[PDB]
DNA sequence: CAAGTGTGAGGAAAAGTAGTTGGGTTTTTTTTGCAGTTGAAGACA
């Protein structure tokens, strides 16, 4: 449902999860990794989750001989991807996007589909109203911000958005049309973008994701 | 190509503390009336 929610896809990577994901076994939480240096034994199991999730994709998309999955049909999904406002949850990840971190939403901190500044600036309002409350910086300090805060009154000086599944819905049908090197590139351009998402919610490590992807790459091919 | 021991530093923050200054008393070490009087210069025998 994140996105391209290809209702098949669910059992396609629940399947390969099935095949070697930890011999058809529902991955259990790693380890009490005991030793202080935290290698990357890599067993975190959604991590892993995530790699099948990826690699089902493109193996997938990328042996689709009998083209069940058309040409302009992977380049829709990502498309109609195109970010958009969220229900809640887009504009949530828009707020973790903003820790600044390895620029992959800095840009659309730039960006930032105007609105989605708006619904932005009102969870500001809202959830940084605690932000705090100075205490010893002579009562005179604190009337002065007052006052400021005063002369700043501001807070004013389709209920529109939509939900969740409205969206999902939505986008579920924006592909509804369903029924060489450029795809390869397509492909490729897709699960860049997943791994854009799926890595954003988590420590990236815009290697180690990609190490994760390595190792059970290698873990697969001993069919 | 690959997994596995050993292990040093980089990093964060509130409060404190630094440096520089200034402030700061406290401190501490013009005549305008009266009547008289003395001393005075000058004169004299």
């Amino acid at each position: 449902m994140q996105c391209a929610l290809p209702p098949e896809f669910y059992f396609y990577t629940k399947q390969v999860i099935e095949f070697e994901e930890t011999d058809i076994r529902n991955l259990t939480l790693w380890e009490r990794t005991d030793e202080r240096h935290t290698g990357r034994v890599s067993n975190h199991a959604e991590l892993r989750v995530l790699s099948y999730f990826m690699l089902t994709i493109n193996w997938m998309l990328s042996f689709d001989r009998d083209r069940q999955y058309p040409l302009k049909w992977i380049l829709s999904l990502t498309e109609s991807l195109t970010q958009r406002t969220t229900t809640s949850e887009s504009i949530g990840r828009n707020i973790v996007k903003v820790v600044y971190p390895d620029k992959p939403t800095s840009s659309d901190y730039f960006q930032w589909s105007e609105e989605e500044t708006l619904e932005f600036l009102k969870w500001m309002e809202k959830q940084f109203l605690p932000t705090q409350t100075s205490m010893e910086m002579t009562i005179d300090q604190k009337i002065a911000r007052r006052k400021l805060y005063k002369i700043f009154p501001l807070d004013r000086e389709d209920t529109h958005q939509l939900t969740f599944i409205e969206d999902l819905q939505e986008r579920y049908a924006k592909q509804t049309p369903f029924f060489p090197p450029a795809r390869k590139e397509a492909i490729g351009r897709l699960l860049t973008h997943i791994a854009s998402q799926l890595l954003v919610d988590f420590a990236i490590s815009k290697e180690q994701l990609k190490d994760c992807i390595s190792r059970i790459k290698n873990a697969c091919l001993h069919r």
